[PDB]
């Protein structure tokens, strides 16, 4: 799984009666995603933070022909949840059935409208730079306003995203967009967006060049990730570096200094951002506190 803490910055049990829920006020649904051992369901919860209402919720948990190995990683991931806590533009923790005699459960924001890049490239029809319904250049300045913000916070808590991609973000109503780890539920040896390198699939489009030559993951190696992130958004939902076969040859251009050009829907000001956030320099490119501000700007310029 993708979110985890910074290791830049090693070296608390579980609180049952803060989180424990019970897995008869649960009532499960479909499948939102499946990977290979793990899975997103969609669920209805009742009273899970409401007295007495129903909720929709979404419920992370294993599935069949997983072993004790899953169900650790499972059970990190509610740590984790756990840990960082409560912020509006990432996914957080409503609860969990983590009693014996039963499958563990992480209970989680719902979000209605799912992944962003399916959503984007769904709305290709109905956009406008400036009716309802439609998508405008405000919402997409917003959307990634959002994630910097959501990125913000999820580094104050000392943690890091190591796969940060559109793909990885929710959209749900009112137009709130909430950063996620699929985990599990996310089958990398299914999705084309992974390439096989040895026996590990790795994300290359999104991932920094330091991480991809040497493997150093940091906040930092996630900005590039994000300045990524961005194109997706400003595209409305088109994958990476289109065409180019991703080799040997593609990871050399990069570090010659060699970026994707502008997505159809960018604003001048947004390309450049992507630009910085692709610094051969790791210290270079900026922080996600500094893009929360850029884009808070650049969205205040947009009317
Ligand atoms: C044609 C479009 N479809 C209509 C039937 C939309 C389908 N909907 C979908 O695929 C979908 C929806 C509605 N939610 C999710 C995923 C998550 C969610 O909600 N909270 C999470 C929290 C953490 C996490 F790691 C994933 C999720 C999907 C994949």
């Amino acid at each position: 799984l993708s979110i985890v803490m910074d290791p830049d910055e090693l070296p608390l049990p579980y609180d049952a009666s803060k989180w424990e829920f019970p897995r008869d006020r649960l009532k499960l649904g479909k499948p939102l995603g499946r990977g290979a051992f793990g899975q997103v369901i969609e669920a209805d919860a009742f009273g899970i933070d409401k007295t007495a209402t129903c909720r929709t919720v979404a419920v992370k948990m294993l599935k069949e022909g997983a072993t004790h190995s899953e169900h650790r990683a499972l059970m990190s991931e509610l740590k984790i949840l756990i840990h960082i806590g409560h912020h509006l533009n990432v996914v957080n923790l409503l609860g969990a059935c983590t009693k014996p005699g039963g499958p563990l459960m992480v209970i989680v924001e719902f979000c209605k409208f799912g992944n962003l890049s399916t959503y984007l490239r769904s709305k290709r029809n109905e956009f406008v730079p400036y009716y309802k319904d439609f998508l405008t250049l405000e919402h997409l300045i917003c959307y990634s306003f959002q994630v910097a913000k959501g990125m913000e916070f999820l580094a104050s808590r000392k943690c890091i995203h190591r796969d940060l991609a559109a793909r990885n973000i929710l959209l749900s109503e009112k137009n709130v967009v909430k950063i996620c780890d699929f985990g599990l539920a996310r089958d990398i040896y299914k999705d084309p967006d992974y390439v096989r390198k040895g026996d590990a699939r790795l994300p290359l489009k999104w991932m920094a060049p330091e991480t991809i030559f040497d493997r150093v993951y940091t906040i930092q190696s996630d900005v590039w990730s994000f300045g990524v992130l961005l194109w997706e958004i400003f595209s409305l939902g088109a994958s990476p570096y289109p065409g180019v076969k991703i080799d040997e040859e593609f990871c050399r251009r990069l570090k010659e200094g060699t970026r994707m050009r502008a997505p159809d829907y960018t604003t001048p000001e947004m390309y450049q951002t992507m630009l910085d956030c692709w610094h051969g320099e790791p210290s270079q490119r900026p922080t996600f506190s500094e893009l929360v501000e850029h884009l808070g700007n650049l969205l205040q310029a947009n009317a």
